[PDB]
């Protein structure tokens, strides 16, 4: 299955560039921007400049109407870059002119090209002011209507995970981790035949036309490793959507030859208990003999009923 990561606007493009810098294979990066200057600096193999006649190579200067018009006019260029994709991840910062307006258009195009469409967007910091928050909210709602599943990261949550000295770029890398882990994790699920196999169809079942989603990973070792990894996987300090309310979960447990049945049940019970509703679980398991004493629990949670 073909996986594509699309950065729309300033923040989306930045997330794409920091992910390339980190290292990712089997994934195509597409950079979409009105801003020609930022595009020339993109590390993405695929670059699409939208609304060149509309903005003259500049940004959309906080007007979502410009980003929407710019993406529509370049529908053909967007389709060609997407072509072949089975799954499309659209990343954008909401609140600006480009991301807010263009990202939902890009998402609708991917969805109409038969791609499983996942949005990973940020809401602006409260310090950016009320009008920026209002425009982002309209962009978030438009994103929800265009994608299969939407993961929202309020930028204010980054202030909950930093200390007074944490560099801003390091804080931004922590938000990139949500998308990065989700992308790498899905790619791995598709590439590896697990002892209890999960494949692209299982990803579609959990993600198609769902609305809100939670994505998480937890790594743990030693005593109580399964419970610890599962609690970490469902913890959402950066996410708007919490595990509470999830009615559907795709959950995978990766472990060495020591992976016990008892601990797989302990881990699945943490997920079932945390949700508050009975969850329809799509359970997976992988035996990686290289992991030794480490256990990795991955979760994709949906069924919040809000598309
Ligand atoms: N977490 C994060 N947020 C960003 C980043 N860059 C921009 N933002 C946020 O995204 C919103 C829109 O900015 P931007 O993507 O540059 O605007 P655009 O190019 O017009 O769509 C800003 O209001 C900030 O909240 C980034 O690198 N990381
Ligand atoms: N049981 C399997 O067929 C299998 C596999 F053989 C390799 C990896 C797997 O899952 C990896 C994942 N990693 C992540 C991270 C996030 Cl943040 C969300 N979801 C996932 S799913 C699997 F489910």
């Amino acid at each position: 299955a073909t996986l594509k990561v699309i950065g729309v606007g300033g923040g989306g493009n930045n997330a794409v560039n920091r992910m390339i810098d980190h290292g990712m294979n089997n994934v195509e990066f597409i950079a979409i921007n009105t801003d020609g200057q930022a595009l020339n600096l993109s590390k993405a193999e695929s670059k699409i400049q939208i609304g060149e006649k509309l903005t003259r190579g500049l940004g959309a200067g906080a007007n979502p109407e410009i980003g929407k018009k710019a993406a529509e006019e370049s529908r053909e260029q967007i389709e060609d870059a997407i072509q072949g994709a089975d799954m499309v991840f659209v990343t954008s910062g909401m609140g600006g002119g480009t991301g807010t307006g263009a990202a939902p258009v890009v998402a609708k195009i991917a969805k109409e090209m038969g791609a499983l469409t996942v949005g990973v967007v940020t809401r602006p910091f409260s310090f950016e002011g009320r009008k920026r928050q209002t425009q982002a909210a309209a962009g978030v709602e438009a994103m929800k209507a265009a994608v299969d599943t939407l993961i929202v990261i309020p930028n204010d949550r980054l202030l909950d995970i930093v200390d007074k000295s944490t560099p801003m770029m390091e804080a931004f890398k922590e938000a990139d981790n949500v998308l990065r882990q989700g992308v790498q994790g899905i790619s791995d699920l598709i590439a590896v035949s697990g002892e209890v196999n999960l494949d692209f169809a299982d990803v579609k079942t959990i993600m198609s036309n769902q609305g809100s989603a939670l994505m998480g990973i937890g790594v743990s070792s030693g005593e109580n490793r399964a419970v610890e990894a599962a609690k970490k996987a469902i913890s959402s300090p950066l996410l708007e959507t919490s595990i509470v309310g999830a009615q559907g979960v795709l959950m995978n447990i990766t472990g060495g030859e020591s992976l016990s049945l008892f601990e797989a049940q302990e881990a699945a019970d943490i997920v079932q208990d945390a949700a508050d509703e009975d969850v329809n679980m799509i359970f997976g398991t992988v035996i990686n003999p290289e992991l030794q004493d480490e256990i990795v629990v991955t979760v994709i949670a949906t069924g919040f009923d809000d598309k």
